């Protein structure tokens, strides 16, 4: 199974990706995480990016597209994967068609602008695993600590309010057209498309997805 998750930053994509990956065995492919990690190591594809992310602007299409192509060439993706943050522009989506990468499901998280900032300002991550927390809406069991390793959680550098607003503008300009893009792909039968209410609590969004994916 191959899945794309669409939605504003802070819509809940990464959070729900973890559950999908655990129930259905397909890895999460999060270009944001890959970029943030490639930034960290600085010895692989996608090293050039910290200044662009930190502005809240998208990395250039070709770079990301390659990074994903290499990432899905790994043996763990061969039976399925979950794209989370990719494609993020019409060129990235067209490059998937160009490369012969079909998708079985596109899952749209509906979450209004007015909820996005509180979500992202309170976000805490465990980078090594991708686990995502929210200090209030989905907290670690122990404040400040990853549930599994006990490692102290971090804040992403792009999770500041000012930056989050510019990201949202950028999102509505370059990435929201993907909604219509994959709706048209679904009307033509080339994918299954579904819209979920991403304002519900985490466990309810989780249950709504379970009911779509069987
Ligand atoms: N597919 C992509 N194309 C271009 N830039 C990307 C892509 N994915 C991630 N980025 C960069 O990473 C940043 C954060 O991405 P991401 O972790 O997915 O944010 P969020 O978790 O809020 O959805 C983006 O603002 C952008 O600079
Ligand atoms: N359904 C939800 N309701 C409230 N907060 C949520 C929900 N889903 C995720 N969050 C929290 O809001 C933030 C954004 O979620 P996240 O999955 O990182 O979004 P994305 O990957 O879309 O950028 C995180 O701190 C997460 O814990
Ligand atoms: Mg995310």
């Amino acid at each position: 199974m191959r899945i794309i998750l669409l939605g504003a930053p802070g819509a809940g994509k990464g959070t729900q990706a973890q559950f999908i990956m655990e129930k259905y065995g397909i890895p999460q492919i999060s270009t944001g995480d890959m970029l943030r990690a490639a930034v960290k190591s600085g010895s692989e594809l996608g090293k050039q990016a910290k200044d662009i992310m930190d502005a809240g602007k998208l990395v250039t299409d070709e770079l990301v597209i390659a990074l994903v192509k290499e990432r899905i060439a790994q043996e763990d993706c061969r039976n399925g994967f979950l794209l989370d943050g990719f494609p993020r522009t019409i060129p990235q989506a067209d490059a998937m068609k160009e490369a012969g990468i079909n998708v079985d499901y596109v899952l749209e998280f509906d979450v209004p602008d007015e909820l996005i900032v509180d979500r992202i300002v309170g976000r805490r991550v465990h980078a090594p695993s991708g686990r995502v927390y929210h200090v209030k809406f989905n907290p670690p069991k122990v404040e400040g600590k990853d549930d599994v390793t006990g490692e102290e959680l971090t804040t992403r550098k792009d999770d500041q309010e000012e930056t989050v607003r510019k990201r949202l503008v950028e999102y509505h300009q370059m990435t929201a057209p993907l909604i219509g893009y994959y709706s048209k792909e679904a009307e033509a039968g080339n994918t299954k498309y579904a819209k979920v209410d991403g304002t519900k609590p985490v466990a309810e969004v989780r249950a709504d997805l379970e009911k779509i994916l069987g």
